[PDB]
């Protein structure tokens, strides 16, 4: 008997949701390998996803292009599923800085920030509730693609206990040493346990107050359970339970004592071959620095920066692929990729920017060579990765739509809201041809947001705009990023009439009283002017029933015309389906927040 998902919504699924669930459910049953899910926003793709996973009962990967959207599917993924385990798999990447040289500046940037408990907590409970339940959903940055000790030494070498074992006291307190657990009973955390005679207290590296006991009766265990951490409150009853490795580079000691003369070896190769093109300043650096670790290892198995090393350690033949989060995950798992267009070519660079960071180190002589072997998969290593992959996107990329079987598409909306008309006016008095539109919606009481290409063109625009009379606000492109919550909070209060700013794809900016986007430049070569970002940025006016779009350019660009056309298909599309159910469109409340 199986522990399953199950589905906690207040709502049922609704518009053409009911068809893409089940194309997407039937995709997945038949068996497709690669499917795509065209999403109009506004829709719930989330919801739509949640109800996909929770009819297939699958373990899922769900991969997320930045901290806050991974931050947003999690906490939602969470209220959809509160029975089951929703997981979450960051690291040092989200904002932190790894080891790297300058060799110009010669700057060593020392990988120093702190491993922050929060997010290292996180990623094991993760990776163990992978060998513990079904019922799991892992929502992660692209980092579940970098090296992870290998998955069977994790399994194999967890402490697998069950009430009245044959075993001693001793011989457990070793156990979780090997483990890299450490005796801390002056101060109890995560990843500590506490010896108190007979009574033994372990901090799992996967909780935050629910911690372990087990005490002895002879040379066999009596009872096990869940207590609150320094408060001794009975939460559990288990009879069994699985205390796994506080690290994910942790190895026999018998496969260490290997690993270690494996590598004294490549110093000798790399030392001799570093002196022997004259590159002496390089060899004693590396020989300082892996000497050094090299004690640490065998001194306690492990050092700082162990990761450098998990090829050797892992005793695999150099060039292989690493393993990663992917292979701690059953054979038959499932992937969703949020926000594609933008998620895959992520993906698909994680390795040549690692691999440039890291051959300057071997370069130098900061690393061995075998460094270059813990790193993230290339983008052909995790197709071949893939078991089944579903696409989640408003604009899918050119990857996405070439390996799907055509797209499932999502594109009404609950309330009939549709996409946007849009009109292409020229750039000549396009600053009183704005204002004088503006006025109209200021009258209406409706909001604007305006995009220009560049930070200058803002900065003109803003004033141009206060001098008229009209309350703007500047979004800054590097602003407080809880500041920017502040501003934009208070144009839906109508402290603000417009917003002017660059980039109107950072999120928050979805208002239903936000009418009319113009967009100035729309014919200029830039990123943000490509086909994709031009829906995404016409998708700002689609929380409104009078949501208008106003493109200023003097030409008219392939990424316009695409822009545009697929806008006009999916209004006809929306104003088909409210003429047949009889629906009015209607802007979406919503309150606004505070403290
Ligand atoms: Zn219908
Ligand atoms: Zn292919």
């Amino acid at each position: 008997v199986e522990g399953r998902f199950q589905l906690v919504a207040p709502y049922e699924p609704q518009g053409d949701q009911p068809q893409a669930i089940a194309k997407l459910v039937d995709g997945l049953r038949r068996g497709v390998k690669h499917q795509t899910l065209l999403g109009a926003t506004g829709t719930g793709k989330t919801f739509t996803i949640s109800n996909v996973i929770a009819q297939v009962n699958k373990p899922t990967l769900v991969i997320a292009h930045n901290k806050t959207l991974a931050g947003q599917l999690y906490s939602e993924l969470k209220e959809f599923f509160p029975h089951n385990a929703v997981e979450y798999f960051v690291s040092y990447y989200d904002y932190a800085q790894p080891e790297a040289y300058v060799p110009q500046t010669d700057t060593y940037i020392e990988k120093d920030a702190k491993i922050n408990d929060e997010i290292d907590k996180l990623r094991h409970s993760a990776t163990s509730a992978l060998f513990e339940r079904r019922d799991v959903i892992i929502v992660a940055s692209v980092s579940c693609i970098y090296g992870l000790g290998s998955p069977e030494e994790y399994r194999e070498l967890v402490v697998s206990l069950r009430v009245g074992m044959e075993i001693e006291r001793n011989a457990l307190l070793r156990r979780l040493v090997d483990i890299q657990y450490d005796r801390n009973d002056i101060d109890f955390r995560r990843g500590t346990f506490r010896v108190r005679g007979d009574v033994v207290e372990i901090f799992p590296a996967s909780r935050d107050e629910h911690c372990i006991r087990v005490e002895f009766f002879g040379d066999e265990i009596e009872r096990i359970r869940e207590v609150d951490a320094l408060t001794g409150e009975v939460l559990g009853e288990r009879e069994h339970v699985a205390i796994f490795p506080a690290s994910h580079f942790v190895t026999r000691e018998e496969k260490m004592r290997l690993a270690i003369q494996n590598i004294e070896q490549e110093l000798e190769e790399r030392l001799a071959e570093l002196r022997a093109q004259g590159k002496l300043l390089e060899a004693q650096r590396l020989e300082q620095r892996t000497r050094y670790d090299l004690e640490m290892m065998r001194e306690m198995g492990f050092c700082s920066g162990i990761e450098n090393y998990s090829r050797h350690l892992a005793l695999r033949p150099p060039g292989s692929t690493p393993y990663t989060l992917l292979d701690y995950f059953p054979d038959d798992f499932l992937i969703i990729v949020d926000e594609s267009h933008v998620t895959l070519p992520q993906l698909r660079g994680m390795y040549n920017g690692d691999r440039a960071r890291k051959q300057v180190l071997v370069d130098h002589g900061f690393r061995l060579p075998s460094a270059l072997d813990n790193r993230p998969l290339t983008f052909e290593e995790f197709e071949q990765k893939i078991n089944q992959i579903i696409y989640v996107s408003a604009t899918p990329g050119p990857y996405e739509l070439e390996h799907s079987p055509g797209v499932v598409e999502q594109i009404i909306r609950p309330t009939g809201l549709l996409d946007p008309t849009i009109d292409v006016r020229p750039t000549k008095g396009q600053i009183d041809d704005l204002i004088g539109e503006i006025r109209e919606r200021v009258e209406r009481n409706e909001r604007t947001l305006v995009t220009t290409l560049t930070k200058k063109m803002a900065e003109d625009l803003t004033d141009y705009l206060k001098e008229a009379g009209i309350k703007v606000a500047y979004l800054h492109s590097e602003i407080k990023t809880l500041e920017r919550i502040e501003i934009i909070r208070d144009l839906r209060l109508g402290k603000y009439d417009v917003l002017v700013g660059i980039n109107l794809l950072r999120e928050g900016l979805d208002i239903p009283e936000v009418s009319l986007v113009a967009i100035l430049d729309a014919d200029k070569e830039g990123f943000l002017r490509s086909e994709r970002s031009l829906i995404q940025t016409i998708g700002r006016a689609a929380r409104n029933a009078n949501g208008h779009v106003i493109m200023y350019a003097d030409t008219i660009t392939k990424s316009m015309e695409i822009a545009i056309q697929e806008t006009k298909r999916r209004r006809a599309i929306q104003e088909e389906y409210n003429r047949k159910h009889g629906i009015v469109p209607r802007t979406v409340k919503k309150e606004i927040r505070d403290v």
